[PDB]
């Protein structure tokens, strides 16, 4: 109520908003619909430019399909191999005044671009750990695809409700046995922060294994096999990180490492199931460390990535999820000469474990306490890539323009 | 609900927003709290820099006190004369997600700055045309000030509900008798638009006089006098515009002109009342054309102002509300040698009626049809000053930062 109220239409701005990055620590509380879309398009265009991958899968299930590596796998299979893709993930839909999560807008863009190219895209939203979500997936496959011939397992989560019992598990990102003296980077005030990380409890370890270990992976493959929706000679892979010595205390030989090690045991039994069903296979694939919501939470990773980026960038070998995964498919999942390590894993992360890269990063580490961080590291690149995840800092996007946060996805089963 | 929901505080951004100009025609649907505040501070600092005005009023009522000339008068009297000021106006308070009008944030800033300097500031929000609002004002004066010694009348409104009957009147901004061939400026697409403005009806004229004529002014002075709240030897003034020939068909000799002419008749009777009460006085004051919500609606004014600005700017005589009003007070309301025209009005607008300024503007007028508008006019300056009204384009304000639109005003009577 003012002297001139109602004399004029309010317009669409009443339903739309200006979305700017709002970052705390390694969590960003907003996501930009238009920027997320441009992101997906960027990855699709990368794949389309590299060109088709021969001997690829045709009907693919991606578990964890909305962001990071799982998204890159979905895009590689669909736009690199022409595959049908059923995506599973867990994201918050946008509504008026309330932007959804990145994975939601990424996936909306996926369905949009896939339809444009005449590709099958359907998605299931909910708790991949649950029996309920497993059954919905099986149902979609039965109805639409008959069977899938590749299953990509790509979940990153802080917790898991056990499907059969009700117990919930929280993962811990902590060292093991010996407490670690942690260097690192306060990304807020942008200063070097020295910290002491206590090791983890036995239970803290058994939980982290429960969440990020390979039990659910095996549950998925088992579920698919007796509903009869896994094609003979199918292929499944689950993603992991090994890193080299500098990350070893916190990651490989830490709580999370313990879980990733469980992956290595479970894969043997899973591989057994598949070889019996028409000579399929199962592998753990190792990928390079990248900026993601998941990895950016790991103690040491922001500074490690900041240094890794600096060094790989000058060698000319820096890359992200889509490059990593396109080459995993081209060279390893579908190639004639696959890169197989001693434990029988597939490898895409070698450019990172390059001794020249690692030695450089290591002597830069202790040397860090700079508060002249911008000289020795690519902390700028890190920040830039972190914002990118949520659709910010993309060229060609007008961030000052109103955008509607209410974006819907067709063929999206809400579980 | 997402895999990481609720694990983190949302923070103040949930209650705050990013406010950007959203303009249609001559109406802007948003206002920036921080920018409006900076605006008020700018006008206060202007007055404080020019320095105190001698022989000023001490207790002042401003009717129409939140924006434009009325605001400039409130600031001049308070910060130029140390006066107590009671403001009356009609504005929309801000709330979460819904920015209030400019006048609201202007007035909040006024009360803030006035308290800082130990000055009396109280305000009344509602329909100045109503008997109800008149009575609340009288009440505040009785309680707080005893009497006021100056009354500034400064309303600009498209409509008026008659206090005694119930009739509502809409004003028309149209020519008279002979229809006008209107040149002009489409401010949206930024091109010269030629138009034909039909003249106005008799009733359209009588209504416009009802709204912008001087009946309410006289009602106010009369109301103040018999409640006994007008000091002996008081002074009242009402603002008007005359312009020169080029604006004459649309303004002076048009519908709005008719109303402003009514002012000239009513002032005689009002002056009579005041001279009897201890030798007070009443004048119509004439001010220069400025960008305001009110004036920016008048056909021809955006292009006229755009040209006026260009020309006055190069003569070095361009100025706005506070400059105009500070000098009205200094030279005319409080000075020894007041500028009085033939009809006995006070004059501040002479720099505008400068024959050199008018001749220049006139031959630039017909010459306009440029669609090279940026060369002949200061259309840029116009836009800039229009955005300024709503708190946009101010230096030192971070428009990318979240701001809380919920700003409250102490000692604000809501009528
Ligand atoms: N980010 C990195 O440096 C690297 C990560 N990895 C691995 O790759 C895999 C994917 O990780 P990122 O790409 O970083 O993660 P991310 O945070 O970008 O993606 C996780 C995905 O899983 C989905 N998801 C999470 N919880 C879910 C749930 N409860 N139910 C259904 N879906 C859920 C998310 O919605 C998202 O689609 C992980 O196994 C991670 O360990 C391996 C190499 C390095
Ligand atoms: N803007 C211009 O070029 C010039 C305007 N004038 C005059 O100066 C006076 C003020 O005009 P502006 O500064 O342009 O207007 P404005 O639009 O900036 O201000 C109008 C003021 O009156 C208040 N108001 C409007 N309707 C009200 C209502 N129903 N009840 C209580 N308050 C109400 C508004 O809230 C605001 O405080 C007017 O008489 C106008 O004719 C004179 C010279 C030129
Ligand atoms: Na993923
Ligand atoms: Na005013």
């Amino acid at each position: 109520h003012h002297h001139s109220s109602g004399l004029v239409p309010r317009g669409s701005h009443m339903l739309e908003m200006i979305i700017k990055p709002r970052v705390r620590g390694f969590i960003c509380v907003t996501a930009h619909p238009t920027g997320c879309e441009a992101n997906v398009k960027k990855q699709i265009d990368y794949v389309t430019t590299e060109g088709p991958i021969a001997n690829g899968p045709k009907r693919v299930l991606v578990i964890g399909a909305s962001t990071g590596y799982g998204l890159a796998a979905r895009i590689t299979a669909a736009f690199g191999c022409g595959a049908d893709t059923l995506g599973v993930f867990f994201e918050r839909p946008g509504e008026e005044g309330k932007p959804g999560t990145s994975g939601w807008y990424n996936s909306a863009a996926f369905h949009k671009f896939a339809a444009q190219k005449g590709l099958y895209a359907k998605s299931i939203n909910g708790d991949a750990f649950s029996d309920e979500i497993k059954q919905l997936t099986i149902d979609a496959i039965k109805q639409d695809l008959g069977q899938v011939d590749q299953v990509i397992y790509s979940l990153a989560s802080p917790r898991r409700t056990h499907p059969k019992t009700g117990e919930v598990f929280n993962s811990a990102l902590k060292p093991i046995g010996n407490a670690v003296n942690l260097r690192g980077l306060d990304t807020d005030k942008e200063v070097i922060k020295e910290s002491v990380l206590q090791p983890a409890t036995q239970s803290e370890i058994d939980s982290t294994v429960a969440v990020m270990g390979g039990e659910d992976w095996q549950m998925w493959i088992d579920a698919l096999l007796d509903a009869g929706v896994l094609a003979e000679g199918a292929q499944t892979t689950a993603f992991t990180y090994l890193g080299e010595k500098i990350t070893h205390d916190i990651y490989w030989n830490g709580s999370i490492g313990a879980a990733k090690k469980d992956l290595d045991q479970k894969v043997l039994a899973i591989r057994e199931s598949l070889a019996a069903h028409g000579g399929g296979d199962a592998r753990v694939s190792v990928l390079k460390a990248v900026v993601s919501q998941a990895s950016s939470a790991i103690p040491m990773m922001p500074l490690y990535l900041s240094l890794l980026f600096k060094v790989m960038k000058e060698k000319g070998t820096h890359e992200g999820c889509i490059e990593q995964v396109y080459s995993l498919y081209k060279d390893s999942l579908c190639g004639d000469s696959p890169h197989m390590d001693q434990e029988g894993r597939l490898r895409a992360d070698y450019k990172e474990l390059d001794p020249e890269v690692q030695n450089q990063v290591q002597q830069l580490w202790d040397q860090v306490t700079n508060d002249n961080i911008y000289q020795l590291t690519d902390f700028v690149g890190y920040k830039s890539e972190f914002l990118n995840l949520f659709g910010f800092g993309i060229d060609g996007v007008d961030y000052d323009a109103d955008v509607n946060p209410d974006v819907k996805i067709p063929n999206l089963i809400q579980g």
